[PDB]
């Protein structure tokens, strides 16, 4: 509901760093603050500021044009992915009570070893989480992260490193479908998603979504010349990957062409004309957005599957590692 | 039965040796992309990356691209800049242009007649001219400059080829937005020559700047602006956001500089500024300024806004 920004502590920083220019990076939900924010800057130090305009998804999509022209960048909502020499990241915590959702959740585990798994705005409540599940008899771990997703119990659309733990059971806790379906693909454990915002936890099933789906990729079989779509964002560019597919598809009589964008968008994509499409971009895309693009969209393992280079078997989750 | 863009194309790669190839596209020639890629990669040794980005015009070379391959293809625009490796293949209409010439002679009132066109029909100029001079009139064509190259070539952003010494000018092409800008910058006569549809028509600028009028007098009101700066290759004007930001706080008000590639109405909507000063491509203020959601400014407007200019000494927005 709330989000705490560091803005002391970025004042303190400007002037500490004596910075005459600085950039400010959000994610969609927190541009409504960017102003005033930058107020703030130009108010209390002597710098100015410039913000980031382009849409920004995440810690894989750094500003590196305004991070090259100014003194710092900060971003916004992300925990810190990659080292860029002058980026500084702000995590913006929520505040949200967390312990209702996961009171809820605990009617709903068979188990008696459960993970915790949740996004960075709520990683921070992950510890107090554990004490509750194991006063209710429970076993509980939080999993290590990786490079990649730094916080313990911290995944991402495309990082279930987190959910990689000794356990039989998971809780996700936060907002949305795709998390908890990615993890109970990733894992094949039961996954319980608790919401702390509507205090409701629900089982996520994976075998509908993987059974539509592996249905629906069967329309591409027939594809005979396919887009290869890399993002140059500076987190999710995988184009020797996409170089990799492209050859695949020719050892199997068919035809990739590597298409290099920024934003990845069904407008952009329609105007080619390719008989399907495979996603090396935003995993999320893929399996959200991707729905109501008029081609199919793959990940590269589905295409693999397609071209007849690996067996046929349910989605796994396209991960960036 | 000659594909003249492919067989340039081939031989290009050929006679460079190249083995990575980029292709541009702007929006309506997208779909002729994975042809063109299929011919090169099936009678050349290269391997082509299509750009997937918007693109708008010479001012919005995929840079990425072109650092990414050994020769960036760039189609549907004339050159601008200094791209090492970036071949403009500015695909030329074949339309003739001479019976809508022909139509606006009608409605000319002066003798001394200027000609402007797009990329489209620039390599027919010098034949209309000939023609409105064998019919008793006196004609010229201006000079461009680094940005629209050829003689006679308008711009969204550009009117260098309308500053001339005539009285009249007819533009060839469709659209009224160029016919509207040379109009505005020259305070000339302009015929409208379509010659796809051979007609010509009288431009009037009255209801243009009427309309432009309008979102002046809701951003009079404002008191927070956002100044837009676009990344794209032709559309960098950050020392002009610069002064506009300083001449904002000159009188009073307060402009915050946001850095983008595309400039959207959902990406300001974003935003908590109460109007907005564009200084990339100037058609965007015209086009979209239906669909965003408060005043978007040209830099001139906003001088008016802000008292450094008068409401009556309206210009073009251009990017010199
Ligand atoms: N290259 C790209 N182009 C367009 N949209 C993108 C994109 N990368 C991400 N997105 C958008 O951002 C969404 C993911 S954002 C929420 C996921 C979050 N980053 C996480 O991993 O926890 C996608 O559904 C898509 O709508
Ligand atoms: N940076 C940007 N972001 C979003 N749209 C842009 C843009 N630059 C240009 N456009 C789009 O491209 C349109 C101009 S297209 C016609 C202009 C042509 N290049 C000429 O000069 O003759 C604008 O109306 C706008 O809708
Ligand atoms: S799921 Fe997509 S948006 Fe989220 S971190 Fe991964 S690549 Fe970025
Ligand atoms: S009018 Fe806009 S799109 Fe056309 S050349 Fe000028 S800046 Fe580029």
């Amino acid at each position: 509901e709330q989000f705490d920004f560091d803005l002391e502590r970025i004042l303190k920083t400007i002037k500490d760093k004596n910075c005459k220019k600085v950039g400010l990076q959000f994610p969609e939900g927190l541009k409504r603050q960017a102003i005033n924010i930058a107020r703030e800057i130009e108010e209390k130090t002597r710098a100015n500021v410039i913000i980031s305009g382009n849409p920004c998804f995440g810690a894989c999509d750094i500003d590196t044009i305004l991070a090259g022209s100014v003194d710092i960048l900060f971003h916004f909502g992300h925990a810190g992915m990659g080292e860029y020499e002058n980026v500084v990241f702000i995590e913006a915590r929520s505040n949200i009570d967390i312990i209702p959702a996961v009171k809820t959740a605990l009617n709903l585990l068979k188990a008696n070893r459960i993970g915790l798994i949740t996004t960075v705005q709520h990683v921070h409540k992950l510890e107090e989480a554990c004490k509750v599940i194991k006063e209710y008899g429970k076993e509980c771990v939080i999993g290590k992260g990786d490079p990649r997703a730094i916080y313990p119990g911290q995944v991402l659309g495309c990082n279930f490193t987190a959910a990689r733990v000794d356990c039989e059971e998971f809780i996700y806790i936060g907002s949305g479908i795709f998390h908890p379906l990615g993890v109970a693909i990733a894992t094949k454990k039961r996954v319980i998603a608790a919401d702390p915002f509507l205090n409701q936890a629900v089982e996520v099933s994976p075998e509908r979504f993987l059974r539509k789906r592996g249905g629906y990729i069967a329309k591409a079989t027939g594809a005979k010349i396919f887009g290869i779509i890399v993002s140059t964002k500076s987190g999710q560019y995988r184009m020797k990957l996409a170089q990799k597919l492209k050859e695949i598809a020719d050892k199997h009589g068919k035809i990739g062409y590597i298409i290099l964008m920024d934003l990845v968008t069904p407008e952009q994509l329609l105007a080619f004309k390719a008989d399907a499409y495979v996603n090396t971009a935003c995993p999320r895309i893929t399996i959200d957005d991707a729905e109501r693009f008029h081609a199919p969209v793959l990940t590269p393992q589905e295409f693999e599957i397609v071209l007849g280079e690996r067996r046929w078997e349910n989605m796994e989750m396209d991960e960036m590692i």
